[PDB]
C-alpha cells in the first residue's frame, strides 16, 4: 500500500498543477491554471473543453491525455463523495469500471437508484462512451 | 440575503464578488442582471450577451449558482413549497425550484407535467434527474 | 391610456420611456410600432428589426411586456372576455388574450384548439402554459 | 375601384400611396405588380422582389391588404360566390377569397379540400381558420 | 398559330415581344428555346439559365404561359385526346396536356397514375388540381 | 446524313460526326478532349456534361438528352441484345426502347426482369421517369 | 497477369498498354502496386491520382474492370470463386478480388447480406449484388 | 520486440523505419506514438494529426500495420487469450485482438457482444468479420 495524493474530487488547482508536470503535460500547465481547473473540473473535462478552451490542438495528444486521466480515475480515492461506496460496486464487475465513479456520483446515483437507470442516461449524463461498458454495468443494476 | 427571486442589480454585483467572478461585475451590471434574471441564465447569454468566452469559466459559473440555487429562499413565490417537495427526493433538487415555479406549477399540477415540459420548460437536463422528478410526481 | 390594442405610436413612445427603454424609442418610431404590433412583437422583430442584440435585453423587454399585457385593457377586441376566463386560469395567462383573439378566437370556440394551434398560432411558447388552457378549455 | 382582382398597376400604385407605402411606389412599379400578383404577393417576394427589408414593415403591409382583401370586390372572379360563404363562417375568412378561387375551388368543391391543400394551395396560414374552413365546409 | 409543342425560337421570339417580354428576347434564343423547351420550363431554367432573376417576373411570365397553355393546340401530339378529357373536368386543367402527354401517358394509362408521378413527372403542382385530376382518372 | 445506328460499337469518330448532325459542332472539340465513344455516351450523365463536357446551361443540356433520347429510341442493340430487350421494351411503348442500353448494361434480360425492383430501375438503368418505371415493372411480373 | 500478384512495375507497363501512360508518374509517387490497383476508389482515383475529369475515371475504371473480368486469382482465391463468379454472369467476374479479400469463399458465400456485398466487398450494381446473393443461396 | 501492446515511442520509430515509412518518422515523434496509440490509430489520426495527407498513402500504411497485428505478441494484455480464439476462426481476425482487449473484452464476454459495439467500440469496420465473429462467439 502506499500514501497518495489521491482524492481527485477534493484536489484544488495546485494539485492538479503537480499532475499535468507528473505526466509529462507540463505544456498546459499555465493553460489549466488560466482556466482554474480543479479536481471537479477535472474529472468533468470533456474533448471539446480540452481543445478549445484548454489548446490541445492535436487528437493523438488528447487520446494521450485522457488515457492518462483515465489511469488516474480507475484508482482514485472517491470517499468524500461516494456515500454509496458506488465505487466498489462498478470495481466488482471491472476494476476498469472505477472510473465512472465520478459521472455516476455527479448524477446523484448510488446503489439504491441503480435499477432504474436507462442507457441514455448512462451515455448523456454519466458519461460512460463505450457500449460494452454501459451495457455491463446496464444489465448489473437491473440484476438487483 | 438569499431570497435570490427578489434580489436586485446591486444583490447581484455582491454575488459576483462572493464568487470570485469579479471580473464579469461590470457587464452583468451593464445586461442589468437582477435575482430573476440570474436565475434564468443561459449557456448561450453567459457566453454571447456576458461575453463568457471560456466554457471551462461558464462551468465553474454554473457550478457556483447550482450550489445557491439549492439553500436558496423562494417562499416569496412558492406557495405550494414546491422546494421541500423536491428536497425531499434529494437535496440538489431544490435547484430546479425556479424553474418549475416560472411555468406556473405546483404540487397540485405535478402529476400531470411531462418530461418535454420538464426540460423545455423548466430547464432540468439531466435526464436522471428529470426521470427522477416525473416519476415522484406522478405518485401523488 | 390602458388600453393597449388601441395605442398609437406616440402611446408606445411613451410606454418605452415609462418602462425605461426610452434608449430603443427612436428605433421603434422608425418600425411605427403602435399598440397592435406591440402585442404581436417576436423576438426575431425585436432583434433584427429593433436592434435588440442582446437576448437578456430582450428578456428584460419581453417582462416588462407581459406585465402590460397582463394587465391590459382588451375590451375593444375581446367580446367574450377571454381575458378574465384565461385570468382566472392562471394570472399570467392574461397575457395570452391578444394571441387568441387575433385569431379569432373566443370562449365558444376555445375547447376545438389544439396545442399546435396554441403554439403556431397564437404564440403560446411555454408548454405547461398550453396544456392548461387546453385542459381547462375541454371542461367547458 | 373595389375590385382588386381586376386592378391594373396604376390602382396598386394609387393603393400603395393610400395606405402611406408610396416608398414602395417605384419598387412595385418595377416589378410591374398588379391585382391578381398584389392578391398572391408572399413574405419572400415582398423581402427579395420588392426590397422591404424589414418583418415589422411586412408585417404592416400584410396588415393593411389583409383588411383590403376582406372587403373586396370579387364579382369579377368569384363565380360560386365563395366570399359570402367565407364571410358567413366569420367575416375575417372573407381574405381567404382570392386564395381559393385562384385554385379552381367553389362551394361545390370545398367538402373535399384537406388542410395541407388549404395551407399549400390556398395560403391559408393560420391553423384556426384552416380548422374552421374544413369543418364548416365538410358540414355545409 | 397556337400549335405550341410545333413552335421553333422565331414564334417563341415573337410571343415574348406580344407578353412585354421582349427584354429576355435575346436570352430565349441563345438558349434556342422552341415550343417544346417552353412548354416544359422550369423555374430553375427561368432564373438560372434564363437570367430571370425576379420571382415575382417568374410569376408573371409563368402566368402569362399558363393561360396560353390553356388554349394551345396540342393535336400534333395528343393521340388520345388528353386535352378534352382535362378540359371536360376544368377548362384550366388543359394546361396541364403537355406535361400528361410528354410521359407517354393517355386515357388508356390514366387509371393507373400516382399523385407523386403527376406530380414529379407531369409538373401538377397544385395539390387541388392533382386531387381532382387523379380521382377522375381513377373512376374510369 | 450517314451513320450505323448501332451506338454501343460507336468510336469517337461517329461521336463526332453525330454531335455536327444535331447542331452540337460548338461541343465537338470537348468531345474528343474527353475521348467520348459510344458507349461513354449511351452513359453521358448530367453531372458529366456539365462539369466535363463543360455544357453549363442546364437548357443546352436538356436540348442535347432531347437529340440524344431519340437516337436511342431508334438504335441497334443486336451486338449486346442477344435476349431482344429492345423489341420487349418496344411492345410496351416505342420510346421505351431508349433504355435499352441501361437495362442491358446492368447484366438484364428477358429471364431476369420478373425479379427487378423500382429501386433497380431507378439507380442501376437510369429510368428517371416514375410513370415509365411503374409500367416497365408492373409489365416485367406480367411474364 | 497475377493481377494480385503485381507489383508498381507491372501497374507501369499496364498503364503505358491501356493508353493511361500520363497517369504513369502520379500512380508511380502514390506506390501502386497490384493489390491497390484492384481496390482503387473513385475517391483514390480524382485525389490521390489526379484524375479531374469523371469522365476520364470512367474510362479507366472500363479498362480495369476488363483486366478484372480475365485476370488470374490463383494466388489469392482457393476456393475459385472466381469462375463461380464468372460462370454466373461474365459481368461478375471483376467482384472476385473483393470477395476474397474480406475472407470469403464458396463456403461462406451463402451467408452474405445485400449490404455487406456493397459496403465490405464493394459491389456497386444493386442487380449484381441480387444476382449473386440468389444465386449463393442455391448453392 | 513483438508484443506491439508495451511499445514505447523507440518501438514505432524502429517499425516505421522498418516498413518504408521513415518519412512519417518526424510526425509520428512529435505525436509521441507509442504501441497502444499505433493500434488504436484512426484513419482521421492519420490525416490531420501525423500529416498523411494520401489516401493511398494510408492505405499503405494500414495494410502493413494490419499485418503486424496479425502476428502480435498479445501475452502482455490478453487475458484470455482471445487472440488465439480469433485466430481459430480465421488467421486475419487476430487483427481485432487489441480492438476487443482494449474494451474490457475477453471470451467469457463476447456471446454477449452486439454488432455495432464490434463496429463502434472495437473498430471491427468489415461487416462479414464482425457477422463472423458474433455467430461464432454465440455457438459457445
Amino acid at each position: 500500500l502506499y500514501f497518495q495524493s489521491n482524492a481527485v474530487p477534493s484536489w484544488k488547482e495546485a494539485e492538479v498543477q503537480t499532475w499535468l508536470q507528473q505526466i509529462g503535460f507540463s505544456k498546459y500547465c499555465e493553460s489549466f491554471r488560466e482556466q482554474q481547473v480543479d479536481g471537479d473540473l477535472l474529472l468533468r473535462l470533456t474533448e471539446e473543453e480540452l481543445q478549445t478552451d484548454l489548446g490541445m490542438k492535436s487528437g493523438i495528444t488528447r487520446k494521450r491525455f485522457f488515457r492518462e486521466l483515465t489511469e488516474f480515475k480507475t484508482f482514485a480515492n472517491y470517499s468524500t463523495c461516494d456515500r454509496s461506496n458506488l465505487a466498489d460496486w462498478l470495481g466488482s464487475l471491472d476494476p476498469r469500471f472505477r472510473q465512472y465513479t465520478y459521472g455516476l456520483v455527479s448524477c446523484g446515483l448510488d446503489r439504491s437508484l441503480l435499477h432504474r437507470v436507462s442507457e441514455q442516461q448512462l451515455l448523456e449524463d454519466c458519461g460512460i462512451h463505450l457500449g460494452v461498458h454501459r451495457a455491463r454495468i446496464l444489465t448489473a443494476a437491473r440484476e438487483m
